């Protein structure tokens, strides 16, 4: 009775009942390929994984029985999907369990930068006494009127579109760059499109990343491209950490070129304020990779990922799969 | 000789040039009526004030020459407007310079409660290491899916309407209670209206205050009315401290009856985390009365307040005044 392994997790309680009758389900709690037990490498027919482990070409070669990998989540940058396909392994994601969570979190980050809600809380926790009106304007200095500001989205897929839909009512003028989209989405949703990243950076008061990390967009925001942003612009990144060169950003924040940054994701996670290139960088908001999370979203995606494995066993791979991201399979 | 005094401020630089040619402008920097210099009491024809000082009946009687009071801001709970009118003193506000600023800040608070952005930032500042996916769920525990939740607005005026316009796109179902509004606003803006406070509290997952503080709504949210709210509801107050009995809220938070509260305003300002009935209360966000502030908003309202004073001198009081809130005048 086929083995299905949950690679980088301990909890397996949603997935077991959905698959009890078809497969033996197990967890590895492996943070790296080295830690995966020999039995799983040899016999596992299916694997489920989060974002905290990476499977390279060499790693995927170590599995002697694997037929399908399912990412519990939308992102699949952490799996070499081209090597997977060449070795006869289908890779799937769960693209839509946490769209709205993520947009909501993104807007929250934007609003926190514009209205300084998080920093004002911090100022009070640090014990600042704000009595007079002059002191209010001092403490809240930089809090800005949103109406008229331009919000620039890099990547206008599921999360990007979701953010756009929320930004309009605050008076943001929304603009996007996505060089892979077909013509027309801009017209449907009544937003403006630009056709180079430079245009987007030149025109945006707040730039937010919503593109998937791929072969061609590592360090999209880098030493060069940051200099193309407006003086005193805002940067928001709830997409993936490798999209941003944190050394570049660090300097930009120190020199005032970027007024502030809000990051849910980082080059090196888990994030710490004591460590890394952003060590002593001012005007930084960070959260620990939570944009996706809600009780309801977590359950939805686990259930969906169990269902996908179920399809892979009962049907034919890759035709039966709902969300297979690698038809350069076989 | 006309004297115009800025009662509770030091900064006078926007107002002087607008009034240079008509009146002498002066500032008191008084935090209480006792601190206002004898000259201002005797000769001041006009006064401008913020929210940090109060004028009672007794206080207003000490002015031997005052004809007009202008609140730089929309709130006028801190001035006995009926006493003012009876003593021949017109009271005006600036009702619309900071509507969108406030709604933006309000939504930011709402989203901070639902997505825990500020508390996750705090958890990172405190040095929490969030490595595994299980640790992400743990630290972000309580982060909730918004779509489907009901947002209940108490007071559906300028700020309330502005929050409703923003909430829709997140999937909130918006409900309101405002017993002074005429029939029909509900229909115009496509939101539902309830006709008692109890019905609003019963049906709301998140309750947000947007009513002006008046004779009849002090401690609107009190020991009795909090018990009418749903188990695990959220409370947001960017309207006025005084609307909420902080002793009652404090116990509610400790007992879990309210899942979290975000307050920009407090019974006793300036707020401190070391002091008051909320001293050791869990799941609290507070900002130090900033919801109104932006560089652009602050300028607009000071300029408007100066222009109102200008009308009072040049024209007949109260007819020439744009936003006079007390026709029980003379
Ligand atoms: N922080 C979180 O918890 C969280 C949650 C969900 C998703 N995400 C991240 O956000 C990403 C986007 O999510 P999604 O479901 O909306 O993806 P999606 O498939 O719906 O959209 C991504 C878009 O990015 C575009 N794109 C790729 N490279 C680009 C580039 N260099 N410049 C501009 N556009 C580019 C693509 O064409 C695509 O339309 C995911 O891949 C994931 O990494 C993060
Ligand atoms: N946080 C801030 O710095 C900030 C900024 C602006 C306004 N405010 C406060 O918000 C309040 C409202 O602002 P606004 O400009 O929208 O005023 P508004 O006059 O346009 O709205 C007030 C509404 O609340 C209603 N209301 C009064 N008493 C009520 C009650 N007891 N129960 C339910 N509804 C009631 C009124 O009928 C009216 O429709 C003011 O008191 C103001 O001080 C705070």
């Amino acid at each position: 009775r086929p083995l299905v392994a949950l690679l980088d997790g301990r909890d397996c309680t949603v997935e077991m009942p959905i698959l009890k009758d078809l497969a033996t389900v197990a967890f590895c709690d492996a943070q790296s390929t080295q830690e995966i037990h020999e039995k799983v490498l040899n016999e596992a027919v299916g694997a489920m994984m989060y974002h905290t482990i990476t499977l390279t070409r060499e790693d995927l070669e170590k599995f002697k029985a694997l037929r399908v990998i399912v990412r519990i989540g939308s992102g699949y940058d952490n799996v070499d999907i081209k090597a997977a396909g060449e070795l006869g392994i289908a890779v799937c994601n769960i693209p839509s369990a946490a769209v709205e969570e993520t947009a909501d979190s993104t807007i929250c980050h934007i609003l926190n930068l514009y209205r300084r809600n998080t920093w004002l809380y911090q100022a009070l926790r640090e014990g600042t006494r704000v009595q007079s009106v002059e002191q209010i304007r001092e403490v809240a200095s930089g809090a800005a009127r949103i109406r008229g500001e331009t919000l620039g989205l890099i990547g206008f897929g599921r999360t990007g579109q979701a953010v756009a839909v929320r930004a309009k009512a605050f008076g943001f003028s929304v603009i996007f760059y996505d060089p892979y989209l077909q013509d027309g989405i801009e017209r449907s949703l009544g937003v403006q499109r630009v056709y180079t990243l430079q245009d987007l950076l030149y025109q945006s008061d707040c730039v937010s990343l919503h593109c998937n990390l791929n072969e061609h967009n590592h360090h999209l925001i880098n030493d060069f491209t940051i200099k193309q942003m407006r003086q005193g612009a805002f940067l928001v990144n709830a997409a993936r950490g490798g999209l941003v060169d944190e050394k570049a950003l660090a300097q930009a924040l120190k020199e005032g070129r970027i007024r502030g940054a809000a990051l849910d994701v980082h080059e090196s996670e888990p994030f710490s304020f004591a460590q890394g290139p952003l060590k002593d960088a001012p005007n930084l908001i960070c959260t620990p990779h939570t944009a996706w999370y809600s009780e309801q979203a977590s359950l939805e995606m686990r259930e969906a990922a169990a269902t996908e494995i179920r399809r892979a066993i009962t049907g034919r791979i890759p035709e039966s799969l709902r969300n297979c991201v690698n038809k350069e399979f076989f």
